[PDB]
């Protein structure tokens, strides 16, 4: 029949064009929170077109029995469901919930089939996800184990609050309280939130945990355990569910410093061992294992697809010749490059408040630059005909630049400042021609948009789908439940699809938990948890896959003198001398830890440390002179290690040469004893682990320098744009009575008003600490944004910026968010892609150039590693033990069977489940049942253990896992015995809990049988030595930076990041903050109090003891400290990633 015409229309291209344009118009119509009534037209035309599509598709391969025809492709089910639902909801509404139209978002997924590239992109995505099977089960296993640990240790330790004092008052039958007023029913006093302490500055409730070191409930306040919870209730370790959630937050490192400062403040400073165990083993190892497995699967499928694809004339011509001769002179190219560079450095010289005529000089300079560029344009277009002069793909770009600049300058008599400059800004891209690194960067961007422009489109589709799902679900909830009595909505809601898109973007960045709480408290926990976990998982997976894709794609494509010399070298030969020196260096480094603010008042160890300093300098200068006398000058001064030692000895000498000789003690002389923090640097040349690691690091300096240059110029473009936009728009007013926020611009908008109403000393026009006012500060804001630490304030200050030097408005520039979206997606993401790519390339070719391949490992560690790799052999021989005599034969008849082990492995999972059921203040009746079932479990375990023992007499001690079972049985028996025996000792939440924790050995007894997890744990057992050397170096860096902070950053004003328990006032308080900052967490809050200066925000001339006239550090050294620490920590964790990936590839591919 006419089926021929239907199948003819099916294979058309106009068909796909119609499908695409209609789907896109729909997606434009689905993203509306409130569509006007005239959609019957719209939605009816849409459902008609979709039914027409499906009709054409079924008239081609149907009429009956469609099993080997249409409906055999799974993407047909989607269209079938869409056309079902589109007609379903037009006659029946019994299920009136209005949450069925949010199934319309499934037809926006049909785009993925009518493009033919996204289909195979998603095929690859699913093929990769199919490989994460083992990683997810290992992740949940370790997360649950650590969650049980945190459950035991911090059960109820998150509820402590500094409550007021009270007296029973003995005036009522029930417990009543007297506190100035009268309460009743003690729980009613405690649950009242008026008997709490708001933490300084913030609006939390001060936690205080009764212990020796953690927290300090103040004078008129008892530190008891009573209250709901912090963060509206979603934080405690009380139940296992909340514990699992908090430890997942820890694993994704999402706002984990807050959990850190809330747990250590109430449980114990010594508990940061738990946090440094989780941040290392869970977070940093599991994230890198995910990266490594996804990269391995991607590269494997890429290898597979590559393997498969394997199979008027006189003067005109005279001037033309002269010009073509002169213009192509490479010296003219050099001077044009210098002109471009000078122009970019001229645009940088713009800042917040330029003096008069400085802007005029800048305009004149850029006009001169325009003249130079148009002269080049004409004197090069004189060369040849546009037949060839308009080719090579570079001249067209230059011509577009010149015409844009010419047009924008001709448009001078108009209003344009923001994008006017951007028409001049893109000249920077010119110098990408003769640069072997900007070529690579633009090769990456082009591969992103041109070749691998399908996976980014998949990402955009997914972001749109999730944003509109979130809108449809959670739109109206925010509206009346959130805004204010004043009526202003939160900063992150889902009532626009722009804020919904922003929230999905922020979840992609990693900050998914604050919005999750804001949403859970209005729209129920179930849906709000499912959505925000699906977005997190899927979006981060696809982002990671895009990262690896682009990375790999752009990557793989008299005569007694000579006796005395040897005599004084004979002692340097003796190892005892070097051991003595190592010990003296350890002492001289440790002696720095005691330089804290309690040293002036100790008054006894002070002079001991003075004399120890003198003796250290003496024994070091003597040792250097002896190295000279025994090494001449050539070998010494060419070693480049003892050059560092000589450098240190220089300042150690100058120290005592200045003080006791010249009595100076003034100016930059004390700045030399703040530089003795470098004494631990002598440890680098002696501990072979750190020597090897620093060799590997300094090896990859050049490539790092080139990429630093290119990223610096790219961030320079972004920072000049930021200065053009935001220079002078961050200045807010603050009424200092109760003020950290603007003053409702309708009252005080301009700075003229802000300084024309100072009848009281209250109005302070205080700019944001980090802002865009010159290219110097722009780089700091760019670091904070691209690191996702402190960017909320930068955004909230730019988005609100309604003009130059005037008070902000709540959302007057709502769309300025798009600048930060563009920055985060280009600068941060692509910069980091290029960065990790060049680093892995350098490390890989450095290892390949060597012999013994692996780096970060000393020869002793290499031998230990070559011995360890033989433990997990391909096949350990079968024991097949002697069966037994009569008695033990009848015994072992049953135990050696292959179902007994599975039975035990399920009983032990039942034991895990009965461990999960714990809860704070569970029940007196229930603790009994739980202890009884626990002793029942240990009884069964002892029974199976003794049966297995009676099975084999000597052949029991060979499995190396059976021994582990026996050990856990013994420790469990001892724990059950000691359970109640104590009855006579001191407070034992620090003893009974740690004798109770030993029962998690049974939980760890699971992995005997899960090969997909035995291998993934061998991948860390076999990799521990390199992690250890890297950890030594990291601890050395922590030590040096903590001493620098203790010298400089003590006596700072206590505010946002620096409280009375995390500050640079002693060695422990400083090592805690530096461990927190190592993961780049909350360093924006640590740096904020340091950038203070004279009043307000501080007050100089304070009488603090050692360094007087303080109360607020200086920005210049603080920014340097924190930025260089961030870079160094980043490099070292990159090294960790490389080690993990290398070892995973060495263990997995070997089998
Ligand atoms: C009971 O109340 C009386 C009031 O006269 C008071 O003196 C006494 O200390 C109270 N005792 C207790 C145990 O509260
Ligand atoms: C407890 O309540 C009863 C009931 O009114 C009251 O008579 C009694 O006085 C109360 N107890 C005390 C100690 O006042
Ligand atoms: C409040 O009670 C605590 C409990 O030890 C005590 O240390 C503190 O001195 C009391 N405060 C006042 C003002 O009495
Ligand atoms: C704090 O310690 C005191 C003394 O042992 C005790 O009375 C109080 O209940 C404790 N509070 C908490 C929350 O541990
Ligand atoms: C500042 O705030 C205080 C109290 O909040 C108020 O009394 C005072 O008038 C305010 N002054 C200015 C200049 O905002
Ligand atoms: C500032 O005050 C005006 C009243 O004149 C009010 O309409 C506005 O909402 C206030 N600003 C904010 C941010 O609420
Ligand atoms: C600032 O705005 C106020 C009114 O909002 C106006 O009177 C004043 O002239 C403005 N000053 C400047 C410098 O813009
Ligand atoms: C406002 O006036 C007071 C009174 O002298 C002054 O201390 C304060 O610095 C002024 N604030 C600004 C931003 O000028
Ligand atoms: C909180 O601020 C008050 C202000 O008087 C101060 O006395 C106290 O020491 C501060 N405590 C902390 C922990 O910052």
């Amino acid at each position: 029949p006419i089926r021929r015409a239907a199948v003819k229309i099916l294979v058309h291209s106009l068909f796909n064009m119609l499908i695409m344009c209609t789907i896109l118009t729909n997606c434009v119509f689905m993203a509306q929170h409130d569509p006007p009534p005239w959609t019957k037209y719209v939605e009816y035309t849409f459902t008609a077109i979709y039914t027409f599509e499906s009709l054409v598709k079924i008239l081609a391969r149907g009429f009956c029995l469609h099993a080997f025809t249409f409906l055999r492709d799974p993407w047909n089910w989607l269209d079938f469901s869409v056309i079902i639902m589109a007609y379903t909801t037009e006659f029946v509404d019994l299920g009136n919930v209005s949450a069925l139209r949010t199934f319309r978002v499934l037809r926006a997924l049909k785009t993925i089939s009518v493009i033919s590239g996204l289909k195979t992109i998603v095929g690859a995505l699913i093929q990769s996800v199919k490989k994460l099977a083992d990683v997810m089960v290992l992740t949940v296993f370790c997360l649950s184990v650590f969650a049980l640990i945190g459950l035991q240790l911090f059960m109820g330790n998150l509820r402590h609050k500094c409550v007021r004092n009270f007296t029973a008052l003995n005036g009522t039958n029930g417990s009543v309280e007297a506190d100035g007023l009268v309460w009743e029913s003690l729980d009613l006093y405690l649950s009242d939130p008026e008997n709490y302490l708001l933490k300084n500055g913030t609006s939390d409730v001060l936690l205080c945990g009764n212990s020796s070191d953690a927290g300090t409930c103040p004078e008129g306040y008892r530190c008891l355990k009573a209250g709901e919870n912090p963060d509206h209730g979603y934080t405690s370790f009380d139940s296992f569910a909340w514990a699992f959630l908090a430890l997942f937050r820890l694993m994704t490192q999402d706002c984990w410093e807050r959990l850190y400062q809330q747990t250590l403040r109430s449980a114990g400073k010594i508990y940061m061992i738990f946090f440094m165990l989780v941040i290392f083993l869970g977070s940093f190892y599991l994230v890198n294992l995910i990266l490594a497995v996804v990269a391995m699967a991607y590269e494997e499928q890429n290898q597979a697809t590559i393997a498969e694809t394997e199979e008027c004339c006189p003067l005109w011509m005279s001037i033309k010749q002269g010009v073509k001769l002169v213009v192509m002179d490479p010296f003219t190219d050099l001077t044009i490059t210098m002109c471009i560079v000078l122009n970019t450095l001229f645009m940088a010289l713009e800042h917040y408040n330029m003096t008069s005529e400085f802007e005029e000089m800048l305009q004149v300079g850029n006009l001169v630059f325009t003249g130079i560029f148009t002269a080049e344009m004409t004197f090069k277009i004189i060369a040849l005909d546009p037949y060839y002069y308009f080719q090579q793909g570079w001249n067209i770009f230059d011509s577009i630049i010149v015409i844009l600049s010419l047009m924008e300058l001709g448009l001078s008599r108009m209003s344009n400042l923001s994008v006017l400059r951007s028409f001049r800004l893109l000249r920077v891209f010119k110098l990408a021609k003769s640069w072997p690194t900007l070529n690579t960067l633009i090769k990456i961007i082009g591969n992103s948009v041109g070749a691998l422009g399908n996976l980014t489109l998949v990402l955009a589709i997914i972001v749109f789908i999730f944003a509109v799902v979130g809108m449809q679900l959670f739109g109206k909830n925010y509206s009346e439940l959130r805004d204010s009595d004043s009526g202003l909505l939160p900063r992150w809601h889902m009532m626009d699809f722009f804020h919904a898109f922003l929230i999905i973007f922020r979840i992609l960045c990693g900050e998914w938990i604050e919005t999750m709480w804001d949403c859970m408290e209005v729209s129920g926990q179930s849906l709000c948890l499912l959505v925000f976990l699906l977005v997190m998982v899927i979006g981060n997976l696809v982002v990671l896959n895009l990262f690896l894709a682009l990375l790999l794609s752009s990557f793989s494509a008299g005569k007694v003198w000579w006796r005395l010399r040897k005599t004084c070298y004979h002692i340097v030969e003796h190892s005892w001398f070097e051991t003595f020196i190592i010990f003296m260096i350890l002492l001289s480094s440790g002696a720095l830890a005691f330089e804290d603010i309690y040293l002036e008042e100790r008054k006894t160890i002070k002079v001991l440390l003075e004399y120890a300093d003198k003796m250290f300098t003496y024994v070091f200068v003597l040792e250097m002179l002896l190295k000279w006398v025994a090494y001449g000058f050539k070998k010494y001064f060419t070693n480049a290690w003892c050059w560092l030692d000589f450098l240190i000895v220089d300042v150690s000498l100058v120290s005592l040469v200045a003080n006791t000789l010249g009595f100076a003690e003034m100016g930059p002389i004390k700045s030399l004893r703040t530089l003795r923090a470098l004494r631990p640097l002598r440890a680098l040349s002696r501990f072979e682990g750190m020597r090897v690691v620093v060799n590997a690091l300094v090896g990859a300096i050049p490539s790092i320098m080139n990429v630093l240059l290119v990223c610096l110029i790219f961030w320079l473009i972004f920072s000049i744009m930021g200065v053009n936009l935001f220079a002078g728009k961050f200045g807010r007013c603050i009424n200092q009575t109760e003020g950290d926020l603007p003053l409702n611009y309708t009252i005080v908008n301009n700075k003229s008003q802000c300084e024309s109403l100072n009848l009281t000393g209250e109005l302070y026009w205080t700019k944001v600490k980090v802002n865009f006012d010159n290219v110097g500060a722009g780089y700091l804001a760019l670091l904070q944004v691209a690191t996702f630490k402190g960017w909320m304030d930068i955004m909230y200050a730019a988005v609100d910026s309604r003009g130059y030097e005037e008070q902000p408005q709540w959302e007057y520039n709502l769309y300025m968010y798009i600048y930060f979206v563009i920055f985060i997606i280009f600068g941060s993401f692509f910069t980091l892609n290029l960065f990790i790519g060049v680093i892995i390339d350098n490390f890989n070719q450095q290892k390949k150039k060597l012999g013994g391949q692996d780096i970060f490992m000393t020869e002793e560690q290499k031998k230990y590693y070559n011995a360890m790799k033989k433990l997990g052999s391909k096949k350990p021989q079968k024991p097949i033990p002697r069966p037994l005599n009569k008695y033990q034969g009848f015994i072992f008849d049953i135990v050696t069977k292959q179902a007994f082990d599975v039975t035990i492995m399920f009983l032990i999972c039942l034991n895990m489940v009965t461990m999960m059921v714990e809860t704070d203040d569970q029940s007196p009746e229930k603790i009994n049942i739980l202890a009884k079932i626990n002793l029942l479990f240990v009884a069964i375990f002892t029974g199976e253990c003794i049966v297995k023992l009676a099975a084999l007499r000597h052949y029991y001690f060979t499995n190396s896992w059976n021994i582990f079972d026996f050990v856990v049985v013994i420790l469990s028996i001892v724990g059950t015995v000691l359970s109640d025996i104590i009855q006579k000792y001191f407070f034992s939440p620090t003893l009974f809990r740690v004798i109770r924790l030993a029962r998690i050995g049974r939980i760890l007894r699971l992995i005997r049988g899960a090969k997909g997890i035995r291998t993934l744990l061998f991948a860390l057992m076999m990799s521990l030595p390199a992690l250890f050397n890297i950890g030594l170096l990291l601890f050395l860096v922590m030590f040096i930076y903590s001493i620098f902070g203790m010298a400089n950053f003590a006596y700072v004003k206590w505010e946002a990041g620096i409280d009375d328990m995390f500050n640079f006032q002693t060695f422990a308080n400083s090592m805690l903050c530096l461990f927190q900052i190592t993961t780049s967490a909350g360093w924006d809050g640590l740096l904020s109090p340091i950038l203070n200066t004279g009043p307000p925000y501080c007050d100089p001339t304070l009488p603090n003891s050692n360094g007087s006239r303080g109360d607020c550090g200086s920005p210049a050294v603080g920014i340097l400290f924190f930025t260089t620490y961030i870079i160094i920590s980043f490099l070292i964790v990159v090294n960790m990633y490389i080690a993990i990936i290398l070892e995973n590839f060495s263990v997995a591919t070997e089998e």
